[PDB]
């Protein structure tokens, strides 16, 4: 059994996989695996695109413990088996009018594998999903099933509930879930003047708010959602005139023929997949993008759980960093000069990086290992995503685009990350193997995150003989 992560960039063969159907089995997985010192890294839907959930030794899913156990109706609230998927459980809250307060981009993670990394959606005014966890149950090597919440030692808690897999196996998780309730989309473009003049109102005065920013144009794309107020209402240019700048760019007879099956996602695959390292030809491709995105403004009403999805496209290399950008009261102008130097530091260094770059804003969390670890609730984070698809499986191509990316993630680490205070979302943050880059990075660590030393003793404390860590743990927290 083979487990290859969204992006086949990692896969792992482990020599022992468990997939347990009860807490009873799992308890005894974990207490057999404890006494013999076995590996056993727990493992969701094994998406993570740095493959932080793979060990060659061990790994236990819990895909078949994946029930809603309890709605409470009255506080809105949801008890769910850690293995169930984000999609599971929105499917299991239709008929009792509740949803989860916010969504990533897919909805295939475990609810184990979503809180662990602290995954967040967009909405300055809505913490990353660890925040959004009133308890959970965690299966320990030392303690065997410990309960967890506010009331049950807070402290461990808010380190446990976003664990990174390290601390315990999560059997059930309790959600603070919302009314279902159907969003408006608005999709619009702006210019980076145009942006700058109506942002600190636009985050404030909308729920979720989304840049998609495309390099080397003054393109850059809003995305807002608000509540519809119960029955609401909302140039127009077809679908065939839309993905006209993309066709025209890649034949390049009058008409396309199998190219129209290609979606928007899929002709921007066919595109740089053409010269994926050549910047003349990406500046081309970003603007046949922004002509299509151009014609795509206008309105979409839907659930939450559908609106608030994305289509992220091919395979591909992510980073994404969240750093401050204020609280809602004092607002900061660093989230658009983060991507003002972003910008200017591409062009400099003639790298060639297709769209989008993704902005999104979450309130700050609690939990000691956010991100957006903050002591004010009503702190804002910015978070940014840069992006190279890897567009066929020619391993020359992957080889190179892989370096490419490296070199360009590298240029924003160097360059922005320290003067932002920009930390690594848990599920994109790579090793180094050059070991000055990776002291740089334990360096870095020390800095974002100042209760890692509670973390590597919570660790000694639940998990003494390390069974539930892989290199990639023990190489960040030595
Ligand atoms: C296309 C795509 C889009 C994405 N969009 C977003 C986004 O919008 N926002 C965002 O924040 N993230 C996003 N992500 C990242 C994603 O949310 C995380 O990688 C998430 O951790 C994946 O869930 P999983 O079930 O695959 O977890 P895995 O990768 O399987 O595991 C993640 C972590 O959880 C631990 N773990 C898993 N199950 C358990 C368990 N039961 N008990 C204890 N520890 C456990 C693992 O050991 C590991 O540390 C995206 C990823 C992809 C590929
Ligand atoms: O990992 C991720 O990839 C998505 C990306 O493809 C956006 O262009 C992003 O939403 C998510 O965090």
């Amino acid at each position: 059994h083979t487990i290859t992560n969204w992006s086949g960039t990692h896969a792992v063969r482990p020599k022992r996989f468990f997939q347990p159907e009860s807490v009873e089995e799992l308890e005894k997985i974990v207490k057999e695996a404890h006494e013999k010192g076995q590996k056993i890294r727990p493992v969701g839907s094994g998406l993570s695109p740095n493959g932080l959930a793979f060990s060659e030794d061990g790994m236990v899913s819990l895909a078949l413990m994946d029930k809603v156990l309890h709605v409470d109706k009255e506080k809105k609230q949801v008890t769910v088996q850690a293995g169930a998927r984000v999609q599971q459980v929105v499917d299991a809250l239709r008929p009792h009018g509740l949803t989860l307060q916010n969504f990533a981009s897919i909805s295939e993670q475990q609810i184990g594998g979503f809180i662990q990394v602290g995954a967040h959606g967009t909405g300055a005014r809505i913490p990353p999903v660890d925040e959004q966890v009133v308890s959970m149950k965690l299966v320990t090597p030392a303690k065997g099933t410990i309960e967890l919440s506010e009331e049950k030692d807070p402290e461990l808690f808010r380190l446990a509930r976003c664990g990174l897999g390290a601390l315990g196996v999560v059997t059930e998780v309790t959600l603070q879930c919302v009314p279902r309730h159907k969003l408006l989309e608005h999709t619009f473009v702006a210019t980076m003047k145009e942006v700058k003049k109506n942002h600190e109102k636009l985050l404030r005065e909308n729920k979720h708010v989304r840049y998609m920013w495309i390099p080397y144009t003054d393109t850059v794309v809003v995305v807002t959602c608000n509540p519809l107020p119960e029955g609401k209402k909302a140039p127009q240019y077809s679908e065939d005139e839309k993905l006209q700048p993309l066709r025209n760019l890649l034949r390049e007879s009058e008409t396309s023929p199998e190219v129209s099956g290609l979606s928007f996602t899929e002709l921007r695959d066919a595109l740089l997949a053409v010269d994926p390292l050549d910047t003349e030809w990406v500046k081309r491709v970003n603007q046949a993008e922004a002509e299509f995105w151009k014609r795509s403004e206008g309105y979409r009403v839907g659930w939450s759980d559908e609106i608030l999805g994305f289509d992220c496209g091919g395979q591909q290399w992510v980073s994404e960093v969240a750093f401050p950008a204020g609280t809602l009261e004092k607002p900061s102008a660093a989230d658009l000069e983060y991507m003002e130097e972003l910008m200017r530091l591409i062009n400099k260094e003639g790298i060639p990086a297709p769209a989008p770059i993704e902005q999104r804003w979450t309130a700050g969390s609690s939990s000691p290992m956010s991100p957006a670890y903050s002591p004010s609730p009503d702190s804002v984070f910015s978070w940014v995503g840069i992006i190279m698809y890897l567009p066929t499986e020619d391993e020359e191509q992957r080889k190179a685009i892989t370096e490419a990316f490296r070199q360009y993630r590298k240029l924003c680490e160097t360059r922005l990350w320290d003067k932002y205070g920009a930390a690594e979302h848990w599920a994109k943050i790579e090793v180094p193997e050059d070991p000055e880059e990776l002291e740089a990075l334990r360096e870095r660590l020390r800095k974002r995150y100042p209760g890692v030393d509670k973390f590597n003793k919570a660790r000694r404390e639940l998990d003494p003989k390390n069974i539930l860590s892989n290199d990639m743990i023990d190489s960040l927290f030595p």
